């Protein structure tokens, strides 16, 4: 649900993710991360099921944060993919991929995994 | 290099993804999957390093597709994170994850990874 | 360490893994699982660093566990790849990747991946 | 088909793998990587499904090496999941996951994930 979805949400780490769900099936917002070589807010772009089920199903839904912005870049981009799940605490539970740019011979060690939990605050 | 990730990009399963890489780091274009509980073209969002490094690396990219369209509804997104390399041959390197939308109980068992590689062939 | 890895870990979805660190760096054990085409225990055999650092770091370790036993035949596998983290409250966090035979065609869709959290009961 | 898992397998990183599968789902052997802070054969134990399917499909396996031998200790471990496919061409198709032993500071960056194919040429 668009609405649902929008709003502030923080993870585990203390990051903070801001996001707004367009009609169309689309996410736009800032993400700001409490670890990594980064700094400030960042722009990310993703997609949700505008039209999920009637089944307790949660949303389905992803989106890309770039680590550039205009005081740092780190090279790298992740991506998150989860499902939304509404209620009185509603959470967004994803498991995120990072890659970092790097050299051919570097590449089998250029993407970590992981998993973050968002409880959200205000819509 | 980068402005290069513009155009049509064929991954091993058939499966065509048309990118547009705008001059500030945006990802538009559409994505058809050739397996799935997908029909025609689905609208794809992403985000790519507008400046990679000297070095001798690629750039880091990433973007995301929900998998319903005016003709089916998959409840279910895909995400896609690598790396886009040019040269003669150039290539995206790719590993996705796939979520389905769930209820509690099969939670644990909601998301698929996978990798794909992407050429203009 | 050895003696912590040893004994009975549950994670949240309930399963139970029983496991003991030799000292060669392997582990040997049984997994029940709570939930899937799963049934009673299963044979699981994996490595640990034996000499992890005096740094407050984890242990690393993975273990893999075929879904095939007397009762039940799942044709798949699963390897989880975490760290153990002793103290009074020892875990054990992974993320794992289950993998189910497929015939080319479907192979895309041959892995799962997820993360459980493993809390130590007996040795 | 399964008990040709048994021999010497390489990866597209240079990597050999040694195994043996056991009638009962074991796995046993040893595993030199081409790439990282490893040098010489490290042990590995795993186990893969004795009893695979008519259908066409591979048999599931998967197996540990944890980076420590007599002469090194990379404080890590990895874990390859696939399925091996036999054929006049045979191969294990894996996707790994690689963590390191951190501090709970970097523990959200300790697990890195890919994928190796695996063939006997
Ligand atoms: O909030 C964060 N999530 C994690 N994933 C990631 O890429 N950086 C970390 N920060
Ligand atoms: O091209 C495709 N890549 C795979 N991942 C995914 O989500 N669907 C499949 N199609
Ligand atoms: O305890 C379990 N862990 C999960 N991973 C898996 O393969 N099955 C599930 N059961
Ligand atoms: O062959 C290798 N596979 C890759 N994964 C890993 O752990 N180290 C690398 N070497």
């Amino acid at each position: 649900a668009e609405a649902g979805i929008t709003g502030t949400w923080y993870n585990q780490l203390g990051s903070t993710f801001i996001v707004t769900a367009g009609a169309d099936g689309a996410l736009t917002g800032t993400y700001e991360s409490a670890v990594g070589n980064a700094e400030s807010r960042y722009v990310l772009t993703g997609r949700y099921d505008s039209a999920p089920a009637t089944d307790g199903s949660g949303t389905a839904l992803g989106w890309t944060v770039a680590w550039k912005n205009n005081y740092r870049n780190a090279h790298s981009a992740t991506t998150w993919s989860g499902q939304y799940v509404g209620g009185a605490e509603a959470r967004i539970n994803t498991q995120w991929l990072l890659t970092s740019g790097t050299t051919e011979a570097n590449a089998w060690k250029s993407t970590l995994v992981g998993h973050d939990t968002f409880t959200k605050v205000k819509p």
